């Protein structure tokens, strides 16, 4: 199950990805690549260090924080995030894998996260 190259899509215009968890292994190196593949919403996809109650700071941290990424200052909840993508835009990011555990992944643009647009990324031992 484990990868360490992960590609990521949305799924049409909802607010959702086209899938809801990922497994990785710890302590290597991962490439996730993901692509806002609608026509007309903006995405982007955040790794943050722990579950669902970091991954509700980091949202409420990113809508204040506000356009054009919509991520907070620092990264010292976040694993890995892309910029804000328009439609059609992709980006690839790299991080070394953290230790064993299940990491919430989410959008950060308003509302999406509330809107259901998340995952889980399982770090396998
Ligand atoms: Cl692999
Ligand atoms: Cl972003
Ligand atoms: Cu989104």
């Amino acid at each position: 199950g484990a990868s360490t190259t992960i590609e990521i899509a949305s799924d049409g215009e909802n607010l959702a990805y086209d899938k809801k968890e990922f497994t990785v292994p710890t302590g290597q190196t991962i490439t996730v690549t993901f692509k806002n593949t609608s026509t007309a919403q903006q995405h982007n996809i955040v790794i943050v260090k722990g579950g669902e109650d970091v991954a509700a700071k980091v949202d409420e941290e990113a809508i204040n924080a506000g356009p054009p990424d919509f991520l907070p200052a620092d990264r010292t909840n976040i694993i890995a995030a892309t910029k804000m993508l328009g439609p059609g835009g992709s980006e690839t990011i790299t991080f070394t894998a953290p230790a064993p555990g299940t990491y919430v992944f989410l959008c950060t643009y308003p509302a999406h996260y509330a809107g259901g647009m998340k995952g889980v990324m399982t770090v396998a031992p």
